[PDB]
């Protein structure tokens, strides 16, 4: 019983993060086999973050000039490449921790356990969510910069975030591991806002049948409703549509606590138009909405 | 920027689980050098739980009636003997992934986090507090007997807790590594309630002055109070007693933000007296109090 927001162990992740120097910027990268992996922007200066030509930049640079420590142990960089926002530093020896793993590009409204790093060392883990407008509400300072977020799947490390960018109000954005960021965001220090952060219904619901899984029910109406007549209440709470796919996804929770997922949609509807007159749910006074179908059945 | 409950990196830890089975009970063990910390009611049937005479219990078992397993391999148990409510299984091979560690009974308020485990296996990570009643609010199925929590200090890994129970109210108690419950808790499935889990104020001070790093700034008020007329407050709301001990480790964040404590605590009175108006604060629509004050400087 109980219900935590719960990362994924990091011990497989601590054992692939080094320090990347390059001039004077050091950041993090993620160190699998024969290569490191961090963000592009590790070559440039603070005046250079303004309006940096990348290709241009790395003109300037060989592979001498990165500069890559694993605990007190310096690896030869052998090789250089940049593969849209990140770089690929070939060294001379395979990591011999790496653990089995793929790269993954997660849909927004996914989560992920970020494993939080400054100087290549673990500073420490929690969960964040892919959040509709392709932001994530980290915990990251100054050093912070290819730290990764990940999830682990059959003992196979899915990483799908590395961390690039402070936006001015202060959420995150970042890259998967081909470099390619997630949403409309670039590593340049300009203006960039970010669009309408939506919550992600799908995943309200899924913790809502966490909560009556775990014996919170007070919520629990005598009302249904329809996939359309919900939507229409989503939409002016600024909650993301829900369709059909996820409907199918709530269904092992449906069955579980035998509550039809449209008798949860009332539920949820009834908490949107009349708030929570100061009650809790999985001790939330909000409705949570960064935990996924599959993060609550794998946690109950 | 941002603000998140935040665990240590939990590899250390993870090299430490093991799987204890005594007759046909399985739960976690904890391997230092070489001995395995279990708790001592993995000798007892479901029958037993009701009243077990762990001394008696403890008659019919011997060194080849604890499997210990670390991986897919076995160890050899060469002793074994109770200390309060936990077993220590001596063991032929000392771990080699021990990590300097310490065994530290922790106060009520402080936090640590907590490496989820199933068989001896790794399941996930998360914060807890040690309530003021002398429980936590876990996330834990079972077979997580034998889950540890812990604090990581300068690379040393200070154990405080052990999981051995799950009250009928569903919040959780346990020891710390030489065995004695935090509380009046004991090891019997018996009717044992908690008092009142009152709130945790210099912790929720701190989160506040966390709220202030980074930008949440709202409720701060124009007032200011005494440590008196704040405790008369304090005391009505179920929050603990602010001493001049708690005072004086807040000062570095008062520092910090130029906010004198007493300031702080009379924006927490209002906060207690209004409530949050339907805002909220780093995220949290409720006072957030699984925070203490050297938590938030780690952090931030
Ligand atoms: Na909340």
């Amino acid at each position: 019983s109980g219900f935590r927001k719960m990362a994924f162990p990091s011990g497989k992740v601590e054992g692939c993060m080094v320090q990347v120097t390059c001039g004077t910027t050091t950041l993090n990268g993620l160190w699998l086999d024969d290569v490191v992996y961090c963000p592009r922007h590790v070559i440039c200066t603070s005046e250079d973050m303004l309006n940096p030509n990348y290709e241009d930049l790395l003109i300037r640079k060989s592979n001498h000039n990165f500069l890559v420590q694993a605990g007190n142990v310096q690896l030869r960089v052998i090789g250089h490449s940049m593969q849209n926002c990140v770089l690929k530093l070939k060294v001379d020896t395979a990591n011999p921790k790496t653990p089995k793993y793929k790269f993954v590009r997660i849909q927004p409204g996914q989560t992920f356990s970020v494993l939080a790093c400054y100087n290549g060392s673990p500073s420490g883990v929690y969960q964040c969510a892919m959040r509709p407008n392709f932001t994530i509400k980290g915990s990251f300072l100054n050093g912070s910069c290819g730290s990764v977020g990940f999830n682990i799947d059959y003992d196979c490390v899915s990483f799908c975030y590395m961390h690039h960018m402070e936006l001015p109000t202060g959420v995150h954005a970042g890259t998967d591991l081909e470099g390619n960021f997630y949403g409309p965001f670039v590593d340049r220090q300009t203006a960039q806002a970010a669009g309408t952060d939506t919550t992600i219904t799908v995943n309200v619901l899924a913790w809502l049948y966490a909560a009556v899984i775990n014996g919170d029910r007070w919520f629990l109406n005598r009302f249904t409703t329809t996939l359309n007549d919900f939507n229409l209440v989503a939409m002016k709470y600024n909650y993301e549509p829900l369709t059909q796919d996820h409907v199918d996804i709530l269904g092992p929770l449906s069955a579980q606590t035998g509550i039809a997922v449209l008798d949860m949609c009332a539920s949820l509807k009834e908490l949107l138009q009349n708030g929570m007159n100061g009650r809790t749910i999985l001790g939330s006074a909000l409705l949570e909405d960064e935990f996924t179908p599959f993060d609550v059945v794998q946690q109950c």
